[PDB]
């Protein structure tokens, strides 16, 4: 299909505190995921890296690799020491079939210090965008020779967190970088996910529905948490929640008018003993599926 319709596996096991969620195997979360309809998932921390061994897994329960988050450390590295950083991620998607490498700058990244509130997130320098936008675009180019789109997940607690910076690292990137909009995040960071894709649709290769409670992003202000704090409190969850304030199908019917292709994925971290993973997967499946329709961009 054109649309294909993912998960994540931290809606079971959280991957920046791996105590969230340690009890669920990766056979509980694997069976859950294909029972419940996703074509694919994305890595997690308990995933086997070996592409036989991930086929082993995978291909018996019908589930495609999405593909993989890595990290980026352009601050502090070359670009060339990036180039080989990244590699082996590569060669796994490559041999998985993957179109699409998942990357985020974590050198200086806070989200998974739990001792560090929010707003104590890393800002680039204004003198150092344009280099930082040169390697990233470099790394683009890179994993592009290969046949791997590289996709830029703006992220809370990193140096792209706000709508400006994602102008910032879309202007000074391109034409192989794309933008992973992750909803979820743009909201928590004060931005307009629509607003956002009616900017860079053309842009967007990889898709996050990820939704947001209102009420727990203003406890994680007023009193100063960290973001695993805010995720263990239930900062985000599911397409399809009442408790969520993302507005999914605008973002979907932009997606719609320019002929997005490619996988949405229900990205929602939460602490599993309180918000039954098998639950609210299926309820952001169902959601999300019946959104698509709803906006024109799934048609069957
Ligand atoms: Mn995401």
């Amino acid at each position: 299909h054109m649309i294909l319709y993912g998960t994540n596996p931290i809606a079971w096991s959280n991957d920046d505190d791996r105590s969230l969620g340690a009890h669920i195997t990766l056979d509980q979360c694997l069976d859950e995921a294909a029972k419940i309809g996703f074509d694919g998932i994305e890595k997690g921390h308990k995933f086997p890296q070996e592409a036989a061994a991930l086929k082993a897994v995978l291909e018996p329960r019908g589930l495609r690799y999405v593909s993989g988050w890595h990290s980026l450390n352009l601050l502090v590295n070359s670009v060339e020491e990036e180039k080989a950083a990244m590699q082996p991620a590569l060669d796994l998607l490559k041999a998985m079939g993957s179109k699409v490498i998942i990357v985020c700058e974590t050198s200086n990244a806070i989200h998974g210090d739990n001792d560090k509130p929010l707003q104590e997130r890393p800002v680039l320098e204004d003198a150092r965008w344009e280099a930082f936008g040169l390697g990233v675009e470099a790394l683009a180019a890179h994993a592009a020779a290969q046949g791997i789109t590289l996709v830029y997940h703006h992220h809370m607690g990193t140096i792209v967190e706000t709508e400006d910076e994602i102008d910032r690292l879309m202007r000074f990137t391109g034409p192989h970088t794309r933008l992973l909009l992750d909803t979820g995040h743009c909201l928590f960071g004060r931005g307009n996910p629509e607003r956002v894709a009616q900017k860079h649709i053309a842009r967007v290769g990889h898709i996050h529905a990820k939704n947001i409670r209102r009420d727990i992003v203003q406890d994680v202000r007023d009193q100063n948490l960290s973001f695993l704090e805010g995720v263990r409190r239930g900062v985000f969850t599911v397409p399809g929640d009442t408790e969520g304030s993302v507005d999914f199908v605008p973002v979907l019917k932009i997606a719609a008018e320019h002929g997005y292709q490619g996988w949405l994925v229900i990205e929602a971290e939460q602490d599993p003993d309180v918000r039954n993973p098998f639950e609210y997967q299926s309820l952001g499946l169902k959601s999300l599926k019946a959104f698509a329709r709803e906006a024109g961009l799934d048609k069957g």
